[PDB]
């Protein structure tokens, strides 16, 4: 934990002369106001204000003042500004006029969660994220066009593989912000990427992931691509997928490890696994919240369709790398990347514990390619499908008791509320593919 | 009832020297074959043959076999052809090899449950059907475009509107084909136009239906324009509805009319209005059996939502006109111009039969705008919902009993078979809209 | 600079027609000599009646500065409701849709946001208005109509009549007449200025009256 005249240091050290005060609304979008150095009591003080209204899922036009507090341990210089422009930047939560945290900032309530885990005997909860990326090619006027920068497969090289550099080029990036960058490659769709980076506490790693996808976003844009965290750009394709690489630890303790059995995992991360599926239906929403979402969530594509978990094996909900020992942790493959990361935590959590809390037996694993599995097949062994459309999706929330907890009311209600117009206006539109083969036909 | 003699006499009265024999598939595509005048007693002999392997819904390649049995009654010339080339036309049942009827053939299918009903007390089920098309301007080659002829509205005038005379065109070779042509005019949405015609018995109506769509399209291509059927080709205008007026005689009696009432109706007609509703959850995939279907099953435009009846309404899902007399009749205005007349039909009979059958308690009426009712106000008066989407539709379709009674089971089966696929198909392609909303956002 | 950058900046009050559009809020204050008149640190509110009596001033004037502050026939369609500009003439703290908006901050930063302004007007006028507005509310110690603390928006015709909501102006020559009977204003921009701001516009919404809008070419030559 960093103090405040820890920062002031930094400031001078460096002569950081703007700074970056950022936040995260209810969809997973980084909002963010830059200062000058001028202005950093008040920021330090607490002072800084902005206007909710403006911001999707908070507040209403007549109680909008709202104020950040920032969370000093954030800090962080951009490597590529410098000189009389120098950027620094800290990641905030968002307090009312009350000086109460504000119920419905995505990342306090993270915080939130973290303390009923702490409260049954864990040190961190750590998290490890796989967000995979579109890279697409941009026009004269600088705008996004469906050419992939590649037609490429998985582990390709260049002159197959043309994402080489710009890959690079975040890395370092990357590399000179504090990441501790794990690999970098080409994933099986054409013009698909991948860049994995270390574990880290549950609320800083979702600080990396909104950091990730900002910075991949503004380098693509530099070497003249555009990149997408779409879940599913394309149809026929691999979609995108973030998965959520998750552990509990007792003080360097991997508690899912047990280091004697054969399969290597102690029951407390059994008990784990059953309740992330005893609630899965109930917050797929949360981790897959577009319509794009459930068009990834068709059977084919190393994408988790229903719900089971196994070993070694990516068909399932649920892979368990081989990977034991301080290593050992359970992948939950099915969010993707457009889901706001504090909160699909909070959901994957609670889950959890309400999987331990209770006490609950794992189900057996299904070491099998699941999409080659009979419809009748599997519901013989009686495994639950992932709810197929947003809707679907959205009506299974209102059932789990288990998210409403992890999100609380105004964060919840914000959510059922506002992807409930999304797909209404969706299902309203008419797609080319009805005017395409309907339209001549009849 | 026409004699073979009767169409002996009629090629040589008029030197009729070719013969389109035709029927329907399962999706309400009329199919024909043309024969030289050469061959009338091989298609009056019933000897004529085609391959069910390559109609949608009826038969494998190793039974395909099929032959074509002529319905004399339905004879008629086409106004348009003439000298060396006049034409002439049969609609046929389909016949296996047995020399039996086909199961799947959606026509005998109906002419099957018509005598479910003669034998209940009724003469004929009068149908007069209200098809709604669209049309589209033609490009230098010929192919359709996504403008529209004119951007008038309801009821308008030329040039406002500008498709009088292909209307006009329309209007006179169908009165010169035996059609009693009711009105023609524009209706509610850009390019959208209406012609009615009188009612006719349940076969010789869908027949009607048939031809009705052959010669829009025809004529409608003359005039370098493209009709279509579509249910809603697009957004946020009026789409195009199938209303099917329906009423029971007892020859020449309106047995839906009762002459001192103060409302005009028996209560025979009542019990009818009970089943449908009943039911109508059951038969919606029938009646709206394209996704595109259900893309104009949303409030706002004239199209049945919810279902319940009431008079002088089209906000609801069954109309009584204020017309009563021998013309009394309910309107069921759920069925779009997609839907297969023929099985349209039957469901929406076999639905007012087992409504009488059952004698059955009639609703009260919603003399209300339906559209302006609140979800929970309109759940106070316990008023189901139609499906939502083609696959609640369908599962609503597996669960009803007197659907499966009213098609049988090849073409039952046939159909929920193959509108899944249509569904698949359609849950996995990615369309402009996610695209349009997601890719520059996320 | 927006021009080094082959951009180019404008201060049009709504550019384009369906999104917010560019307002100027004046936040202002009232200074005793390193001390902000405008706070009082014992009340829970954190207003002094000076701060009162000023509101007062402007929220009963606010007709009359409303041609100076909102300046161009564009002007006016920034006041449209539902974009974070003001259409009533109101107030409230922490609320975005009155006319004046008192932010949470205290202190040194107690002030009024006025959010009737636009980046169009001139601000040497605008100001010299609105201060003199305020100064009226002072030296005649009017107290100030209760504020109104839900979205002005949302109310209808007959509930912002019972409470006592005034609009402002919908056009330029509605607020130039409003201008007119506005007798603070005449004595706040001086004789000179006052008339040939009045002439000035008065002769733009003339040009204007006559023109035809490709609006009604879209709507009324095919339909007529
Ligand atoms: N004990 C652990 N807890 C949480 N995450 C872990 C743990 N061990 C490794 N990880 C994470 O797993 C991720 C590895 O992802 P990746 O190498 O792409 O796996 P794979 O390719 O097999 O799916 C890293 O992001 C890292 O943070
Ligand atoms: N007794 C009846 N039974 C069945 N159909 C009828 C009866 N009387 C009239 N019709 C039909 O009603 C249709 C009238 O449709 P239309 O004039 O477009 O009605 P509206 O415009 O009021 O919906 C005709 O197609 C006709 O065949
Ligand atoms: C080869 S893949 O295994 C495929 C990811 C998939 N597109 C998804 O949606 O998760 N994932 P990874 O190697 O990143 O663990
Ligand atoms: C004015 S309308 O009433 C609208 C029909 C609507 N588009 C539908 O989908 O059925 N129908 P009609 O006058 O043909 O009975
Ligand atoms: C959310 S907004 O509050 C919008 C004001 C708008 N531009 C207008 O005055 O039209 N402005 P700010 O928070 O900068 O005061
Ligand atoms: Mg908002
Ligand atoms: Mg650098
Ligand atoms: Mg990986
Ligand atoms: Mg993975
Ligand atoms: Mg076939
Ligand atoms: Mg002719
Ligand atoms: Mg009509
Ligand atoms: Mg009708
Ligand atoms: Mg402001």
């Amino acid at each position: 934990t960093f103090t405040k005249e820890d920062i002031r240091k930094f400031v001078e050290e460096e002569n950081v002369r703007y700074l970056r005060l950022q936040f995260t609304d209810i969809l997973g979008t980084i909002k963010n106001v830059e200062v000058p150095v001028s202005q950093l009591e008040k920021v330090l003080d607490n002072e800084m204000m902005f206007d909710g209204s403006s911001i999707e899922g908070f507040v209403r036009i007549e109680e909008s003042d709202m104020y950040l507090h920032p969370d000093l341990d954030t800090w962080v210089i951009f490597p590529w500004t410098a000189g009389q422009g120098k950027v620094a930047r800290l990641i905030c939560d968002v307090y009312k006029t009350d000086g109460t945290p504000f119920e419905g900032d995505p990342r306090a309530n993270l915080k939130r969660v973290l303390k009923e885990m702490e409260d049954l005997g864990f040190t961190d909860f750590n998290l490890g994220p796989e967000p995979e990326f579109f890279l697409f090619k941009l026009d004269e006027k600088g705008e996004p066009t469906l050419e992939l920068n590649d037609d490429g497969g998985y582990f390709d090289l260049a002159p197959t593989d043309l994402g080489e550099n710009c890959r690079r080029d975040i890395v370092l990036e990357l590399e000179d912000m504090g990441f501790d960058i794990e690999a970098s490659h080409h994933e099986v769709a054409p013009g698909q990427h991948e860049i994995d980076f270390k574990y880290a506490d549950a609320v800083t790693a979702c600080d990396n992931i909104q950091t990730f996808k900002l910075v991949v976003k503004t380098i693509a844009r530099k070497h003249n691509l555009h990149a997408t965290f779409m879940p599913k750009p394309l149809f026929g394709v691999n979609g995108s997928g973030m998965h959520f690489n998750v552990s509990l630890f007792k003080g360097k303790e991997n508690a899912f490890f047990d280091p004697n059995t054969e399969m290597g995992l102690t029951e407390t991360a059994y008990q784990f696994t059953a309740g992330v599926l005893k609630n899965a239906r109930g917050f797929t929403a949360v981790c897959n919240p577009l319509v794009n979402s459930y068009k990834r969530l068709v059977p084919g594509y190393e994408a988790p369709c229903y719900i089971a978990w196994s070993g070694k094996n990516r068909s399932p909900l649920i892979r368990v790398p081989s990977s034991r020992g301080l290593s050992t942790r359970i992948e939950v493959r099915s969010v993707d990347p457009a889901a706001n990361p504090y909160m699909a935590l909070a959901a994957i959590l609670e889950a959890g514990l309400d999987g331990i809390k209770n006490k609950l037996k794992v189900p057996e694993p299904v070491n099998q390619n699941i999409y080659e599995m009979n419809r009748e097949e599997r519901e013989a062994v009686g495994i639950q499908d992932l709810p197929s459309t947003l809707y679907t999706a959205l009506k299974a929330m209102r059932e789990n008791e288990v998210i409403k907890k992890a999100l609380g009311n105004h964060i919840y209600n914000q959510f059922i509320n506002s992807k409930s117009i999304e797909w209404d206006y969706y299902r309203t539109q008419v797609s080319e593919w009805e005017r395409d083969q309907y339209m001549k036909q009849y």
